[PDB]
Protein backbone atom coordinates (compact mmCIF):
# COMPACT_ATOMS: atom_id res chain seq x y z
CA UNK A 1 0.00 0.00 0.00
CA UNK A 2 3.35 2.02 0.49
CA UNK A 3 4.63 1.25 -2.97
CA UNK A 4 1.31 -0.42 -4.20
CA UNK A 5 -0.30 3.17 -4.94
CA UNK A 6 2.91 4.17 -6.69
CA UNK A 7 2.22 1.29 -9.35
CA UNK A 8 -0.80 2.99 -9.32
CA UNK A 9 0.25 6.41 -9.89
CA UNK A 10 3.00 5.14 -12.90
CA UNK A 11 0.18 4.45 -14.68
CA UNK A 12 -1.77 7.49 -14.74
CA UNK A 13 1.51 9.49 -15.75
CA UNK A 14 2.67 7.28 -18.65
CA UNK A 15 -1.23 7.99 -19.80
CA UNK A 16 -1.35 11.13 -19.50
CA UNK A 17 2.41 11.34 -21.39
CA UNK A 18 1.20 9.59 -24.59
CA UNK A 19 -2.11 12.33 -24.32
CA UNK A 20 0.38 14.70 -24.62
CA UNK A 21 2.47 13.24 -27.27
CA UNK A 22 -0.55 12.09 -29.34
CA UNK A 23 -1.80 16.26 -28.65
CA UNK A 24 1.43 17.71 -29.94
CA UNK A 25 1.41 14.83 -33.11
CA UNK A 26 -2.72 16.74 -33.87
CA UNK A 27 -1.20 20.46 -33.36
CA UNK A 28 1.67 19.61 -35.23
CA UNK A 29 0.12 18.53 -38.50
CA UNK A 30 -2.52 21.48 -37.91
CA UNK A 31 0.10 24.04 -38.11
CA UNK A 32 2.01 22.43 -41.11
CA UNK A 33 -1.17 22.28 -43.06
CA UNK A 34 -1.86 25.74 -41.64
CA UNK A 35 1.97 27.27 -42.16
CA UNK A 36 4.06 25.12 -44.44
CA UNK A 37 2.32 26.30 -47.78
CA UNK A 38 2.16 30.25 -46.87
CA UNK A 39 6.26 29.48 -46.34
CA UNK A 40 7.01 28.06 -49.57
CA UNK A 41 4.99 31.03 -51.24
CA UNK A 42 7.36 33.42 -49.40
CA UNK A 43 10.34 31.12 -50.25
CA UNK A 44 9.64 30.71 -53.73
CA UNK A 45 9.00 34.71 -53.96
CA UNK A 46 12.36 35.63 -51.97
CA UNK A 47 14.13 33.45 -54.19
CA UNK A 48 12.59 35.77 -57.56
CA UNK A 49 13.98 38.50 -55.74
CA UNK A 50 17.96 37.19 -54.99
CA UNK A 51 17.42 36.79 -58.90
CA UNK A 52 16.44 40.08 -59.97
CA UNK A 53 19.09 42.04 -57.22
CA UNK A 54 22.15 39.56 -58.70
CA UNK A 55 21.06 39.70 -62.75
CA UNK A 56 20.56 43.73 -62.17
CA UNK A 57 23.75 44.22 -60.42
CA UNK A 58 26.00 41.07 -61.84
CA UNK A 59 28.76 43.57 -60.18
CA UNK A 60 28.21 42.67 -56.83
CA UNK A 61 29.69 39.71 -55.53
CA UNK A 62 27.74 36.96 -56.17
CA UNK A 63 29.13 33.98 -53.46
CA UNK A 64 29.86 36.56 -51.20
CA UNK A 65 26.28 38.55 -51.40
CA UNK A 66 25.00 35.85 -48.72
CA UNK A 67 27.68 36.60 -46.68
CA UNK A 68 26.60 39.88 -46.60
CA UNK A 69 22.72 38.79 -45.71
CA UNK A 70 23.91 36.69 -43.41
CA UNK A 71 26.13 39.22 -41.25
CA UNK A 72 22.90 41.42 -41.43
CA UNK A 73 21.03 38.01 -40.66
CA UNK A 74 23.60 37.95 -37.40
CA UNK A 75 23.03 41.59 -36.93
CA UNK A 76 19.58 40.71 -36.70
CA UNK A 77 20.54 39.32 -33.15
CA UNK A 78 21.10 43.09 -32.00
CA UNK A 79 18.04 45.71 -32.48
CA UNK A 80 19.85 46.93 -35.67
CA UNK A 81 18.28 49.99 -38.01
CA UNK A 82 21.92 49.76 -40.09
CA UNK A 83 20.74 52.32 -42.88
CA UNK A 84 22.05 55.55 -44.93
CA UNK A 85 18.85 57.13 -43.69
CA UNK A 86 18.86 57.30 -40.05
CA UNK A 87 22.18 55.97 -39.78
CA UNK A 88 22.26 57.58 -36.45
CA UNK A 89 20.18 55.32 -33.74
CA UNK A 90 19.05 55.23 -30.28
CA UNK A 91 19.59 52.16 -27.51
CA UNK A 92 17.68 49.51 -27.11
CA UNK A 93 19.03 48.70 -23.67
CA UNK A 94 18.10 52.34 -22.52
CA UNK A 95 17.00 53.32 -19.10
CA UNK A 96 13.41 52.40 -19.76
CA UNK A 97 13.96 48.82 -22.00
CA UNK A 98 16.13 47.52 -19.45
CA UNK A 99 13.29 47.86 -17.16
CA UNK A 100 11.05 45.85 -19.41
CA UNK A 101 13.62 43.41 -20.14
CA UNK A 102 13.75 42.84 -16.42
CA UNK A 103 10.11 42.10 -16.19
CA UNK A 104 9.82 39.65 -18.93
CA UNK A 105 12.98 37.37 -17.11
CA UNK A 106 11.29 37.35 -13.43
CA UNK A 107 7.58 36.52 -15.17
CA UNK A 108 9.40 34.44 -17.14
CA UNK A 109 7.86 35.79 -20.64
CA UNK A 110 10.98 36.39 -21.84
CA UNK A 111 10.09 37.90 -25.47
CA UNK A 112 13.24 37.20 -26.64
CA UNK A 113 13.45 40.69 -28.73
CA UNK A 114 16.23 41.73 -26.81
CA UNK A 115 18.68 39.47 -25.54
CA UNK A 116 21.81 39.71 -23.17
CA UNK A 117 25.43 39.71 -24.99
CA UNK A 118 27.70 40.04 -22.45
CA UNK A 119 28.86 37.49 -20.55
CA UNK A 120 28.31 39.53 -17.74
CA UNK A 121 25.01 40.20 -18.96
CA UNK A 122 24.10 36.55 -18.89
CA UNK A 123 25.57 35.67 -15.59
CA UNK A 124 23.23 38.16 -13.90
CA UNK A 125 20.51 37.12 -15.98
CA UNK A 126 20.84 33.56 -14.39
CA UNK A 127 21.29 34.54 -11.17
CA UNK A 128 18.76 37.75 -11.46
CA UNK A 129 16.27 34.90 -12.89
CA UNK A 130 16.37 32.60 -10.38
CA UNK A 131 16.09 34.54 -7.62
CA UNK A 132 13.75 37.19 -9.67
CA UNK A 133 11.18 34.26 -10.84
CA UNK A 134 10.57 33.03 -7.27
CA UNK A 135 10.60 36.60 -5.73
CA UNK A 136 8.05 37.17 -8.52
CA UNK A 137 5.83 34.42 -7.41
CA UNK A 138 5.11 35.99 -4.27
CA UNK A 139 3.85 38.92 -5.38
CA UNK A 140 1.72 37.50 -8.12
CA UNK A 141 0.06 35.01 -5.56
CA UNK A 142 -0.51 38.04 -3.22
CA UNK A 143 -1.65 39.99 -6.19
CA UNK A 144 -4.43 36.81 -7.07
CA UNK A 145 -5.31 36.57 -3.83
CA UNK A 146 -6.00 39.92 -3.47
CA UNK A 147 -7.50 40.23 -6.81
CA UNK A 148 -9.40 36.98 -5.73
CA UNK A 149 -11.15 38.54 -2.96
CA UNK A 150 -12.05 41.70 -4.81
CA UNK A 151 -13.93 39.27 -6.98
CA UNK A 152 -15.68 37.65 -3.95
CA UNK A 153 -17.37 40.85 -2.96
CA UNK A 154 -18.27 41.27 -6.42
CA UNK A 155 -20.22 37.86 -6.36
CA UNK A 156 -21.94 38.30 -3.21
CA UNK A 157 -23.88 41.18 -4.65
CA UNK A 158 -24.63 39.51 -7.39
CA UNK A 159 -25.52 36.01 -5.79
CA UNK A 160 -28.07 37.55 -3.68
CA UNK A 161 -29.61 39.88 -7.41
CA UNK A 162 -30.81 36.58 -8.34
CA UNK A 163 -32.10 34.99 -5.46
CA UNK A 164 -35.64 33.66 -6.18
CA UNK A 165 -37.63 31.02 -4.64
CA UNK A 166 -29.94 25.30 -5.78
CA UNK A 167 -25.90 26.07 -4.60
CA UNK A 168 -24.95 23.83 -6.81
CA UNK A 169 -26.37 25.48 -9.85
CA UNK A 170 -26.12 28.89 -8.44
CA UNK A 171 -22.25 28.23 -8.37
CA UNK A 172 -22.45 28.22 -12.49
CA UNK A 173 -23.63 31.34 -12.69
CA UNK A 174 -20.90 32.92 -10.76
CA UNK A 175 -18.24 31.25 -12.92
CA UNK A 176 -19.48 32.83 -15.66
CA UNK A 177 -19.70 36.67 -15.34
CA UNK A 178 -15.62 35.98 -14.05
CA UNK A 179 -14.90 35.03 -17.37
CA UNK A 180 -17.35 37.72 -18.87
CA UNK A 181 -15.81 40.41 -17.35
CA UNK A 182 -12.48 38.97 -16.96
CA UNK A 183 -11.95 38.95 -20.72
CA UNK A 184 -13.32 42.26 -21.12
CA UNK A 185 -11.36 43.90 -18.40
CA UNK A 186 -8.02 41.50 -19.07
CA UNK A 187 -8.70 40.82 -22.96
CA UNK A 188 -11.41 43.37 -24.20
CA UNK A 189 -9.97 46.27 -22.89
CA UNK A 190 -6.30 45.44 -23.45
CA UNK A 191 -6.63 44.13 -26.84
CA UNK A 192 -8.39 47.23 -28.03
CA UNK A 193 -6.36 49.76 -26.69
CA UNK A 194 -2.85 48.36 -28.49
CA UNK A 195 -5.21 48.09 -31.30
CA UNK A 196 -5.35 51.90 -31.62
CA UNK A 197 -1.60 52.18 -30.31
CA UNK A 198 -0.11 49.11 -32.17
CA UNK A 199 -1.23 49.39 -35.11
CA UNK A 200 -2.84 45.76 -35.05
CA UNK A 201 -5.18 44.01 -36.81
CA UNK A 202 -8.07 42.61 -33.97
CA UNK A 203 -6.83 39.07 -33.75
CA UNK A 204 -2.96 40.25 -33.46
CA UNK A 205 -4.16 41.94 -30.39
CA UNK A 206 -5.79 38.75 -28.60
CA UNK A 207 -3.48 36.60 -29.98
CA UNK A 208 -0.85 39.36 -28.59
CA UNK A 209 -3.04 38.98 -24.92
CA UNK A 210 -2.81 35.00 -24.89
CA UNK A 211 0.70 34.65 -26.00
CA UNK A 212 1.64 37.38 -23.00
CA UNK A 213 -0.48 36.03 -20.54
CA UNK A 214 0.35 32.52 -20.77
CA UNK A 215 3.31 33.68 -20.01
CA UNK A 216 4.63 31.75 -23.62
CA UNK A 217 5.98 34.95 -25.14
CA UNK A 218 7.17 34.28 -28.34
CA UNK A 219 8.24 38.02 -29.13
CA UNK A 220 7.14 38.57 -32.79
CA UNK A 221 4.51 41.09 -31.41
CA UNK A 222 5.65 43.44 -28.62
CA UNK A 223 3.72 46.58 -26.78
CA UNK A 224 7.17 47.40 -25.53
CA UNK A 225 7.88 49.05 -28.89
CA UNK A 226 5.24 52.02 -29.31
CA UNK A 227 4.05 58.71 -24.20
CA UNK A 228 5.67 56.45 -21.89
CA UNK A 229 2.83 56.80 -19.42
CA UNK A 230 1.88 53.83 -21.76
CA UNK A 231 4.88 51.08 -20.47
CA UNK A 232 4.40 51.60 -16.95
CA UNK A 233 0.62 50.78 -17.01
CA UNK A 234 1.76 47.86 -19.63
CA UNK A 235 3.68 46.22 -16.80
CA UNK A 236 1.08 46.62 -14.65
CA UNK A 237 -1.44 45.36 -16.63
CA UNK A 238 0.73 42.35 -17.19
CA UNK A 239 0.91 41.90 -13.56
CA UNK A 240 -2.59 41.60 -12.94
CA UNK A 241 -3.08 39.64 -16.56
CA UNK A 242 -1.38 37.13 -15.29
CA UNK A 243 -2.88 36.37 -12.04
CA UNK A 244 -6.41 36.46 -14.10
CA UNK A 245 -4.98 33.77 -16.77
CA UNK A 246 -3.17 31.95 -13.67
CA UNK A 247 -7.07 30.87 -12.06
CA UNK A 248 -7.92 30.48 -16.18
CA UNK A 249 -5.73 28.20 -16.78
CA UNK A 250 -6.73 27.25 -13.12
CA UNK A 251 -10.32 26.61 -14.19
CA UNK A 252 -9.48 24.80 -17.37
CA UNK A 253 -7.56 22.24 -15.75
CA UNK A 254 -10.62 21.53 -13.18
CA UNK A 255 -12.35 21.02 -16.40
CA UNK A 256 -9.97 18.03 -18.07
CA UNK A 257 -10.48 16.71 -14.25
CA UNK A 258 -13.92 16.10 -14.88
CA UNK A 259 -13.82 15.38 -18.46
CA UNK A 260 -11.15 12.55 -17.66
CA UNK A 261 -13.13 11.04 -14.72
CA UNK A 262 -16.06 11.53 -17.12
CA UNK A 263 -14.43 9.87 -20.20
CA UNK A 264 -13.15 6.92 -17.79
CA UNK A 265 -15.93 5.50 -16.46
CA UNK A 266 -17.85 6.12 -19.83
CA UNK A 267 -15.02 3.59 -21.73
CA UNK A 268 -15.38 1.43 -18.76
CA UNK A 269 -19.31 1.16 -19.06
CA UNK A 270 -18.51 1.17 -22.88
CA UNK A 271 -16.28 -1.89 -22.85
CA UNK A 272 -17.86 -4.05 -20.03
CA UNK A 273 -21.26 -4.06 -21.54
CA UNK A 274 -20.68 -4.61 -25.24
CA UNK A 275 -23.70 -6.02 -26.18
CA UNK A 276 -25.90 -2.96 -25.42
CA UNK B 1 -7.00 42.96 6.51
CA UNK B 2 -3.31 43.59 6.23
CA UNK B 3 -2.40 43.44 2.35
CA UNK B 4 0.97 42.61 2.69
CA UNK B 5 1.33 42.66 -0.81
CA UNK B 6 1.70 46.27 -1.16
CA UNK B 7 5.12 45.78 0.66
CA UNK B 8 5.94 42.52 -2.03
CA UNK B 9 4.90 45.05 -4.51
CA UNK B 10 7.64 47.34 -4.26
CA UNK B 11 10.03 44.50 -3.39
CA UNK B 12 9.52 43.89 -7.26
CA UNK B 13 9.80 47.17 -8.27
CA UNK B 14 12.73 48.03 -6.40
CA UNK B 15 14.32 45.28 -7.63
CA UNK B 16 13.46 45.30 -11.24
CA UNK B 17 15.04 49.32 -10.82
CA UNK B 18 18.34 46.92 -9.48
CA UNK B 19 18.31 44.49 -12.56
CA UNK B 20 17.92 47.20 -14.47
CA UNK B 21 20.38 49.37 -13.49
CA UNK B 22 22.62 46.18 -14.03
CA UNK B 23 21.89 45.40 -17.34
CA UNK B 24 22.47 48.37 -19.05
CA UNK B 25 25.69 48.96 -16.98
CA UNK B 26 26.32 45.69 -18.70
CA UNK B 27 24.69 45.73 -21.72
CA UNK B 28 24.90 49.27 -23.07
CA UNK B 29 28.39 49.54 -23.64
CA UNK B 30 28.66 46.07 -26.01
CA UNK B 31 25.76 47.83 -27.82
CA UNK B 32 27.67 51.23 -28.89
CA UNK B 33 30.68 48.53 -30.00
CA UNK B 34 28.30 46.60 -32.48
CA UNK B 35 26.65 49.49 -34.10
CA UNK B 36 29.35 51.78 -34.39
CA UNK B 37 30.76 48.56 -36.26
CA UNK B 38 27.60 47.84 -38.27
CA UNK B 39 28.19 51.07 -39.25
CA UNK B 40 31.89 49.87 -40.51
CA UNK B 41 30.78 47.04 -42.38
CA UNK B 42 28.00 48.79 -44.34
CA UNK B 43 30.22 51.95 -45.67
CA UNK B 44 32.98 49.22 -46.33
CA UNK B 45 30.31 46.97 -48.68
CA UNK B 46 29.31 50.62 -50.39
CA UNK B 47 33.15 51.36 -50.81
CA UNK B 48 34.52 47.89 -51.51
CA UNK B 49 31.77 47.71 -54.63
CA UNK B 50 30.70 51.29 -56.06
CA UNK B 51 28.43 48.60 -58.17
CA UNK B 52 26.01 48.44 -55.14
CA UNK B 53 24.75 52.48 -54.09
CA UNK B 54 23.17 54.09 -51.20
CA UNK B 55 19.56 53.54 -53.30
CA UNK B 56 19.87 50.50 -54.27
CA UNK B 57 21.01 48.77 -50.50
CA UNK B 58 17.79 50.03 -48.36
CA UNK B 59 15.93 48.30 -50.76
CA UNK B 60 17.75 45.31 -50.06
CA UNK B 61 17.74 45.99 -46.06
CA UNK B 62 14.24 46.32 -45.89
CA UNK B 63 13.46 43.01 -48.30
CA UNK B 64 15.81 41.35 -45.56
CA UNK B 65 13.66 43.20 -43.03
CA UNK B 66 11.02 41.82 -44.63
CA UNK B 67 12.14 38.46 -44.67
CA UNK B 68 12.72 38.85 -40.31
CA UNK B 69 8.87 37.99 -40.73
CA UNK B 70 9.37 34.73 -42.61
CA UNK B 71 12.85 34.16 -42.38
CA UNK B 72 11.79 23.62 -44.97
CA UNK B 73 10.68 25.20 -41.29
CA UNK B 74 7.28 23.59 -40.22
CA UNK B 75 8.48 20.29 -41.20
CA UNK B 76 7.19 17.13 -40.19
CA UNK B 77 9.22 17.50 -37.00
CA UNK B 78 9.50 20.96 -36.45
CA UNK B 79 5.88 21.77 -36.12
CA UNK B 80 6.09 19.03 -32.98
CA UNK B 81 8.56 21.23 -31.37
CA UNK B 82 6.68 24.09 -32.09
CA UNK B 83 3.94 22.81 -29.97
CA UNK B 84 6.42 21.35 -27.58
CA UNK B 85 6.90 24.98 -26.56
CA UNK B 86 3.44 26.25 -26.44
CA UNK B 87 2.86 23.65 -24.20
CA UNK B 88 5.10 24.24 -21.76
CA UNK B 89 4.97 28.10 -21.89
CA UNK B 90 8.59 28.20 -23.22
CA UNK B 91 8.02 29.81 -26.57
CA UNK B 92 11.39 30.21 -28.38
CA UNK B 93 10.05 32.42 -31.03
CA UNK B 94 12.14 31.41 -33.34
CA UNK B 95 9.56 30.48 -35.94
CA UNK B 96 5.90 31.75 -34.96
CA UNK B 97 2.85 31.36 -36.66
CA UNK B 98 1.89 34.05 -39.61
CA UNK B 99 -1.80 32.80 -40.13
CA UNK B 100 -5.09 33.94 -39.19
CA UNK B 101 -6.53 30.57 -38.20
CA UNK B 102 -2.68 29.04 -37.02
CA UNK B 103 -3.04 31.87 -34.80
CA UNK B 104 -6.76 30.93 -33.62
CA UNK B 105 -5.77 28.07 -33.41
CA UNK B 106 -2.34 28.55 -31.03
CA UNK B 107 -4.18 30.35 -29.07
CA UNK B 108 -6.96 27.55 -27.87
CA UNK B 109 -4.22 24.78 -28.43
CA UNK B 110 -2.13 27.17 -25.63
CA UNK B 111 -5.33 27.56 -23.53
CA UNK B 112 -6.07 23.86 -23.44
CA UNK B 113 -2.28 22.26 -24.18
CA UNK B 114 -0.84 24.39 -21.28
CA UNK B 115 -3.33 23.05 -18.53
CA UNK B 116 -3.02 19.47 -20.05
CA UNK B 117 0.61 19.71 -20.09
CA UNK B 118 0.79 21.24 -16.14
CA UNK B 119 -1.06 17.12 -15.34
CA UNK B 120 1.91 15.46 -17.13
CA UNK B 121 4.69 17.85 -15.50
CA UNK B 122 2.68 17.38 -11.90
CA UNK B 123 2.79 13.74 -12.12
CA UNK B 124 6.91 13.69 -13.46
CA UNK B 125 7.09 16.08 -10.84
CA UNK B 126 6.15 13.98 -7.63
CA UNK B 127 7.09 10.68 -10.02
CA UNK B 128 10.85 12.01 -10.14
CA UNK B 129 10.21 13.40 -6.32
CA UNK B 130 9.95 9.93 -5.06
CA UNK B 131 13.02 8.72 -7.20
CA UNK B 132 15.13 11.21 -5.08
CA UNK B 133 13.08 10.09 -2.14
CA UNK B 134 14.45 6.47 -2.00
CA UNK B 135 18.14 7.66 -2.99
CA UNK B 136 18.10 9.68 0.28
CA UNK B 137 16.35 7.07 2.87
CA UNK B 138 19.55 5.15 1.88
CA UNK B 139 21.58 8.32 2.76
CA UNK B 140 19.75 9.55 5.36
CA UNK B 141 20.76 6.32 7.29
CA UNK B 142 24.48 5.68 6.49
CA UNK B 143 26.66 8.89 7.92
CA UNK B 144 23.10 10.09 10.44
CA UNK B 145 22.82 7.88 13.17
CA UNK B 146 27.15 7.76 12.76
CA UNK B 147 27.77 11.31 14.21
CA UNK B 148 17.66 20.43 12.19
CA UNK B 149 21.11 20.31 10.36
CA UNK B 150 21.46 17.21 8.94
CA UNK B 151 18.46 18.14 6.71
CA UNK B 152 21.05 21.00 5.13
CA UNK B 153 23.44 18.19 3.96
CA UNK B 154 20.34 15.94 2.26
CA UNK B 155 19.48 19.58 0.44
CA UNK B 156 23.19 20.33 -1.01
CA UNK B 157 23.63 16.63 -2.41
CA UNK B 158 20.20 17.62 -4.36
CA UNK B 159 21.69 20.68 -6.45
CA UNK B 160 24.86 19.04 -6.22
CA UNK B 161 23.71 15.90 -7.92
CA UNK B 162 20.46 17.68 -9.83
CA UNK B 163 22.93 20.50 -11.64
CA UNK B 164 24.84 17.47 -12.14
CA UNK B 165 21.99 15.51 -14.13
CA UNK B 166 20.14 18.43 -15.26
CA UNK B 167 22.56 21.58 -15.62
CA UNK B 168 26.35 19.93 -16.47
CA UNK B 169 25.89 16.88 -18.31
CA UNK B 170 22.86 18.18 -20.37
CA UNK B 171 25.29 21.23 -20.91
CA UNK B 172 27.55 19.17 -22.64
CA UNK B 173 25.78 16.66 -24.68
CA UNK B 174 24.39 19.85 -26.37
CA UNK B 175 28.23 20.87 -26.83
CA UNK B 176 28.59 17.60 -28.64
CA UNK B 177 26.09 19.47 -31.27
CA UNK B 178 27.41 23.24 -30.77
CA UNK B 179 29.54 24.01 -27.52
CA UNK B 180 29.98 27.35 -28.10
CA UNK B 181 31.34 28.15 -24.53
CA UNK B 182 30.66 26.52 -20.84
CA UNK B 183 28.38 29.71 -20.43
CA UNK B 184 26.51 29.42 -23.07
CA UNK B 185 25.59 26.46 -22.07
CA UNK B 186 24.42 27.24 -18.94
CA UNK B 187 23.03 30.16 -19.62
CA UNK B 188 20.95 28.37 -22.36
CA UNK B 189 20.02 25.63 -19.87
CA UNK B 190 18.57 27.99 -17.23
CA UNK B 191 16.74 30.22 -19.79
CA UNK B 192 15.20 26.69 -21.20
CA UNK B 193 13.94 25.18 -18.24
CA UNK B 194 12.98 28.35 -16.28
CA UNK B 195 10.42 28.29 -18.98
CA UNK B 196 11.94 32.05 -20.22
CA UNK B 197 12.94 31.20 -23.32
CA UNK B 198 14.36 34.04 -25.47
CA UNK B 199 14.98 32.25 -28.44
CA UNK B 200 18.43 33.47 -28.93
CA UNK B 201 20.00 29.79 -28.60
CA UNK B 202 18.46 26.94 -29.67
CA UNK B 203 18.84 24.04 -31.46
CA UNK B 204 17.25 25.01 -35.17
CA UNK B 205 20.01 27.28 -36.11
CA UNK B 206 22.37 25.09 -38.68
CA UNK B 207 19.85 22.28 -38.36
CA UNK B 208 17.20 12.22 -35.06
CA UNK B 209 18.91 10.98 -32.22
CA UNK B 210 19.45 14.04 -30.64
CA UNK B 211 15.88 16.00 -30.64
CA UNK B 212 13.69 13.10 -29.02
CA UNK B 213 16.06 12.80 -26.04
CA UNK B 214 16.10 16.68 -25.80
CA UNK B 215 12.45 17.48 -25.23
CA UNK B 216 12.21 14.15 -22.77
CA UNK B 217 15.27 15.62 -20.67
CA UNK B 218 13.02 19.20 -21.19
CA UNK B 219 9.90 17.46 -19.41
CA UNK B 220 11.73 15.85 -16.54
CA UNK B 221 14.22 19.54 -15.96
CA UNK B 222 11.05 21.57 -16.31
CA UNK B 223 10.58 19.08 -13.13
CA UNK B 224 13.80 19.75 -11.87
CA UNK B 225 13.48 23.60 -12.34
CA UNK B 226 10.29 23.49 -10.90
CA UNK B 227 11.31 22.01 -7.32
CA UNK B 228 14.57 24.32 -7.36
CA UNK B 229 12.42 27.72 -8.15
CA UNK B 230 10.35 26.39 -4.98
CA UNK B 231 12.66 25.86 -2.98
CA UNK B 232 14.28 28.66 -3.48
CA UNK B 233 10.94 30.68 -2.74
CA UNK B 234 11.10 28.80 0.97
CA UNK B 235 14.10 30.27 1.61
CA UNK B 236 12.91 33.66 0.52
CA UNK B 237 10.40 32.89 2.75
CA UNK B 238 12.94 32.02 5.68
CA UNK B 239 15.02 35.51 5.01
CA UNK B 240 11.76 37.44 5.15
CA UNK B 241 11.59 36.09 8.53
CA UNK B 242 14.72 36.39 9.61
CA UNK B 243 14.84 40.40 8.52
CA UNK B 244 11.26 40.93 9.78
CA UNK B 245 12.58 39.82 13.49
CA UNK B 246 15.53 41.64 12.93
CA UNK B 247 14.21 45.30 12.15
CA UNK B 248 11.81 44.00 15.40
CA UNK B 249 14.91 43.99 17.77
CA UNK B 250 16.79 46.95 16.09
CA UNK B 251 13.70 49.15 16.59
CA UNK B 252 12.70 48.06 19.76
CA UNK B 253 15.88 48.84 20.92
CA UNK B 254 16.43 52.16 19.87
CA UNK B 255 13.45 53.15 21.22
CA UNK B 256 13.72 52.81 24.71
CA UNK B 257 16.63 53.86 23.62
CA UNK B 258 15.40 57.05 23.11
CA UNK B 259 13.78 57.03 26.03
CA UNK B 260 16.76 56.37 28.13
CA UNK B 261 18.26 59.17 26.83
CA UNK B 262 15.03 61.15 28.44
C1 LIG C 1 28.42 11.09 -25.65
C2 LIG C 1 29.64 10.45 -26.35
C3 LIG C 1 30.98 10.93 -25.78
C4 LIG C 1 32.02 11.04 -26.91
C5 LIG C 1 32.90 12.27 -26.78
C6 LIG C 1 33.30 12.81 -28.15
C7 LIG C 1 33.32 14.34 -28.22
O1 LIG C 1 33.45 14.76 -29.55
C8 LIG C 1 32.36 15.35 -30.10
O2 LIG C 1 31.77 14.40 -31.10
C9 LIG C 1 30.67 15.00 -31.90
C10 LIG C 1 30.09 13.91 -32.75
O3 LIG C 1 28.87 13.50 -32.19
C11 LIG C 1 31.25 16.15 -32.79
O4 LIG C 1 30.15 16.87 -33.33
C12 LIG C 1 32.14 17.10 -32.03
O5 LIG C 1 33.20 17.53 -32.97
C13 LIG C 1 32.81 16.71 -30.75
O6 LIG C 1 32.58 17.73 -29.81
C1 LIG D 1 27.41 30.85 -13.13
C2 LIG D 1 26.60 31.45 -11.98
C3 LIG D 1 26.56 30.47 -10.81
C4 LIG D 1 25.69 31.03 -9.67
C5 LIG D 1 25.19 29.88 -8.80
C6 LIG D 1 26.22 29.54 -7.71
C7 LIG D 1 26.28 28.03 -7.50
C8 LIG D 1 25.16 27.59 -6.55
C9 LIG D 1 25.53 28.01 -5.11
C10 LIG D 1 26.47 26.96 -4.51
C11 LIG D 1 27.43 27.65 -3.54
C12 LIG D 1 27.70 26.74 -2.35
C13 LIG D 1 26.52 26.78 -1.39
C14 LIG D 1 26.53 28.11 -0.63
C15 LIG D 1 25.09 28.59 -0.42
C16 LIG D 1 24.56 29.22 -1.70
C1 LIG E 1 -8.21 7.31 -23.59
C2 LIG E 1 -8.62 8.09 -24.84
C3 LIG E 1 -7.43 8.86 -25.41
C4 LIG E 1 -7.89 9.83 -26.50
C5 LIG E 1 -8.57 11.05 -25.87
C6 LIG E 1 -9.06 12.00 -26.97
C7 LIG E 1 -7.86 12.70 -27.60
C8 LIG E 1 -8.37 13.93 -28.36
C9 LIG E 1 -7.50 15.13 -28.02
C10 LIG E 1 -8.33 16.41 -27.91
C11 LIG E 1 -9.37 16.28 -26.78
C12 LIG E 1 -9.07 17.30 -25.69
C13 LIG E 1 -10.20 17.31 -24.66
C14 LIG E 1 -10.37 15.96 -23.98
C15 LIG E 1 -9.16 15.60 -23.08
C16 LIG E 1 -9.27 14.14 -22.64
C1 LIG F 1 18.44 42.75 -4.87
C2 LIG F 1 17.48 43.08 -3.72
C3 LIG F 1 18.24 43.82 -2.63
C4 LIG F 1 17.47 43.77 -1.30
C5 LIG F 1 16.11 44.43 -1.41
C6 LIG F 1 15.89 45.38 -0.22
C7 LIG F 1 15.69 44.56 1.05
C8 LIG F 1 15.35 45.49 2.21
C9 LIG F 1 13.85 45.78 2.22
C10 LIG F 1 13.16 44.78 3.14
C11 LIG F 1 12.14 45.51 4.04
C12 LIG F 1 11.55 44.53 5.03
C1 LIG G 1 21.64 38.95 -2.45
C2 LIG G 1 20.15 38.97 -2.03
C3 LIG G 1 19.30 39.05 -3.28
C4 LIG G 1 17.88 39.49 -2.93
C5 LIG G 1 17.08 38.33 -2.35
C6 LIG G 1 16.74 38.54 -0.87
C7 LIG G 1 16.12 39.89 -0.67
C8 LIG G 1 15.21 39.84 0.55
C9 LIG G 1 13.84 40.36 0.16
C10 LIG G 1 13.23 41.09 1.36
C11 LIG G 1 11.99 40.31 1.82
C12 LIG G 1 11.13 41.17 2.73
C1 LIG H 1 -11.69 34.92 -32.56
C2 LIG H 1 -11.75 33.62 -31.74
C3 LIG H 1 -12.23 33.92 -30.33
C4 LIG H 1 -12.67 32.61 -29.67
C5 LIG H 1 -11.42 31.85 -29.21
C6 LIG H 1 -11.86 30.59 -28.46
C7 LIG H 1 -12.56 30.95 -27.16
C8 LIG H 1 -12.20 29.93 -26.08
C9 LIG H 1 -12.80 30.40 -24.75
C10 LIG H 1 -12.13 29.66 -23.59
C1 LIG I 1 -10.33 51.32 -16.11
C2 LIG I 1 -9.36 51.51 -17.27
C3 LIG I 1 -9.82 52.67 -18.15
C4 LIG I 1 -8.62 53.26 -18.89
C5 LIG I 1 -9.09 54.33 -19.87
C6 LIG I 1 -7.89 55.10 -20.40
C7 LIG I 1 -8.35 56.09 -21.48
C8 LIG I 1 -9.04 57.28 -20.84
C1 LIG J 1 -14.06 27.74 -31.78
C2 LIG J 1 -15.12 26.65 -31.96
C3 LIG J 1 -14.74 25.75 -33.14
C4 LIG J 1 -15.92 24.81 -33.46
C5 LIG J 1 -15.50 23.81 -34.52
C6 LIG J 1 -16.44 22.61 -34.49
C7 LIG J 1 -16.36 21.90 -33.15
C8 LIG J 1 -16.92 20.47 -33.28
C1 LIG K 1 30.37 39.29 -13.92
C2 LIG K 1 29.31 40.35 -13.61
C3 LIG K 1 28.58 40.01 -12.31
C4 LIG K 1 27.72 41.19 -11.87
C5 LIG K 1 27.05 40.89 -10.53
K1 LIG L 1 8.34 32.18 -22.27
K1 LIG M 1 6.93 30.72 -18.90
Amino acid sequence: SDSAINVMKWKTVSTIFLVVVLYLIIGATVFKALEQPQEISQRTTIVIQREKFLRAHPCVSDQELDELIQQIVAAINAGIIPLGASSNQVSHWDLGSSFFFAGTVITTIGFGNISPRTEGGKIFCIIYALLGIPLFGFLLAGVGDQLGTIFGKGIAKVEDTFIKWSQTKIRIISTIIFILFGCVLFVALPAVIFKHIEGWSALDAIYFVVITLTTIGFGDYVAGGSLDFYKPVVWFWILVGLAYFAAVLSMIGDWLRVIAKKTKEAVGEFRAHAAE
